[PDB]
């Protein structure tokens, strides 16, 4: 798809059996949700945004589907304020940013 | 251009006459820069991110140049831990997402 801007780019994923909405963004490295349960290992990570750090999971190797494209990797949870798709996955999907 | 996301997608602005360097980011409502000076009146606002909520200083109508793609548009300057364009300018510079 073409996805404008002129509104938050929200999409569903498919993830760990659940459905949920979240916002495609370039300017994260990493893809953060908040609180649910993955399976597997996980390891603490710190992360930071606007307004200073918080502390999730890390998973390494979780499955994923966003707009009917899948896709692995890791997935970061936590306290985050809205859920956010991150370069790590959007990569894998082949989003591009275009103008 | 066409910009994919293995690496952050980074680019030179100039405002006030000054290079710079920023992310795209379709994560942002706004654009927040770090502290640097611009002209006229300021107002407040407080925008949230993965850590919390800064106080920002609002700018209107500032002339922005994107990668060479003249915008001109908001601007708010503050404690951010990067330059970030924000939709409010991709939309006017015509950005969108694909894949
Ligand atoms: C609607 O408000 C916003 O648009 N907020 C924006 C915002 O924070 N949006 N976030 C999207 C993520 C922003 C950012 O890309 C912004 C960002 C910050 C740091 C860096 C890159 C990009 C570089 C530093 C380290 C790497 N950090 C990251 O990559 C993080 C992680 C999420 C991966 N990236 C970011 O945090 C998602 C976000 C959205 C809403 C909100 C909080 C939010 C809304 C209402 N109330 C509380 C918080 C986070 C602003 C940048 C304008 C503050
Ligand atoms: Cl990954
Ligand atoms: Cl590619
Ligand atoms: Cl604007």
């Amino acid at each position: 798809p073409q996805i404008t801007l002129w509104q938050r780019p929200l999409v569903t994923i498919k993830i760990g059996g659940q459905l949920k909405e979240a916002l495609l963004d370039t300017g994260a490295d990493d893809t953060v949700l908040e609180e649910m349960s993955l399976p597997g290992r996980w390891k603490p990570k710190m992360i930071g945004g606007i307004g200073g750090f918080i502390k999730v999971r890390q998973y390494d190797q979780i499955p994923i589907e966003i707009c009917g494209h899948k896709a692995i990797g890791t997935v970061l949870v936590g306290p985050t304020p809205t859920n956010v798709i991150g370069r790590n996955l959007l990569t894998q999907i082949g989003c591009t940013l275009n103008f």
